[PDB]
This record gives structure tokens, sequence and C-alpha cells, in this order.
């Protein structure tokens, strides 16, 4: 029910990057106009919502096809893995800074 | 005076990878023995030490190439902006995290 240019407009998603989308098989659109235009069923936008919260969390465009589509996936699981997946990208950075402020005095 | 197999050892450093520096111009063999074999100056390892610290604070093999020849290159800066750099590369993690926290309430 949705052409293209609508939902870059709802979602605030570059056309570009959703063509990129369709493009990876990330994200496909349901149906197609009379002229060839692509159309995007609402179940497509809650799709497109899944792969905004994955993206948010810090999941490559990659990682996140997978995801998607496998069966019984977990979700609680993979949050989890990821919470402590930046709790150490946190930590490394963290370490970093502390080097420099070691340095830094002198 | 050193051979690449020498300084893979006192560095710890991979010969793969200092190959790679040799590669890129970023650290390149002083002298040559009689044979071709690469040879490096202890000015050489005084590099090598720069390098791997600024690898070690989270610069691309690319942005210390540049540093590195740079005439009046400001360390304090660089540094400093790198901790800022870190700081908020970090809170944006923090973000992600709570984010996840706040998901993971159902």
């Amino acid at each position: 029910k949705y052409q293209v240019k609508q939902v870059a407009e709802i979602s605030g998603v570059s056309i570009r990057t959703l063509h990129h989308y369709d493009n990876i098989e990330l994200l496909n659109p349901s149906a197609l106009t009379d002229a060839g235009y692509r159309l995007y069923s609402d179940a497509d936008l809650e799709r497109l919502q899944q792969i905004l919260f994955f993206k948010e969390i810090g999941f490559r465009l990659d990682e996140i096809k997978e995801m998607l589509d496998h069966p019984n996936f977990d979700r609680k699981a993979a949050l989890q893995s990821q919470k402590e997946i930046l709790m150490k990208k946190k930590q490394r950075m963290d370490e970093m800074i502390q080097t420099i402020d070691r340095t830094l005095l002198s």
C-alpha cells in the first residue's frame, strides 16, 4: 500500500538506504504497482521497524539479515549478548582513555 | 642492525604485520643486507614504538601514517582530541546499552 517515497517519509529512512535493503534481500517490497514501482506492506514496515531497532542496538546490516528470518530466534539472548559485547567495547574505550590520561601527565 | 625476524621478536609484532607497514610506507627498513634482507635502525624501532602507541590509543594505520612525518605535529592536541573521540564513542555505547535494558523489561 506504500510506495518507496511514502515509507522513506514515514520512517525517515532514506530512499537510497531503503533501496540498498531491497538489494541485499534485507527488506523486500511485497507488491508492485502496475507501472513497476515497488510497494510495501505494513508487515513490511513491521520489519523495517525490527531492522531500525537492531541497527540502533549496534548490529551490522548483515547480522540483522540473519536474525530476521531464522526460526525460533532468541531475542532475549541476542540482546543480552549485545549488551555484553557493548560492555566490553566500552571498557576497552575506558582503557584507551586511561592510557591517554597517564601519558598526558608530562 | 636488526633483521625483520629480530624485531618481530623484540616488538612482538608479527612479520606479516611488519611487512604490511613497509608496504604502506608506514615504517620502512633503513638498510639492506648484502643478500637483500631488510634491516632496521633503532630510530626505526623508535618509530615502531610511536606506531604501536598510536595504534593502542585508537588510531587506524592510515591516520598514523600522517601524524608521524608531519612537521610541527601537536601531540598534546591529538591525544586530547582522541580522548574526546573515545569519550563520545563510549557514551554512545552507554546509550545502546540503556536502550537494551529498557527493552529487556518485558
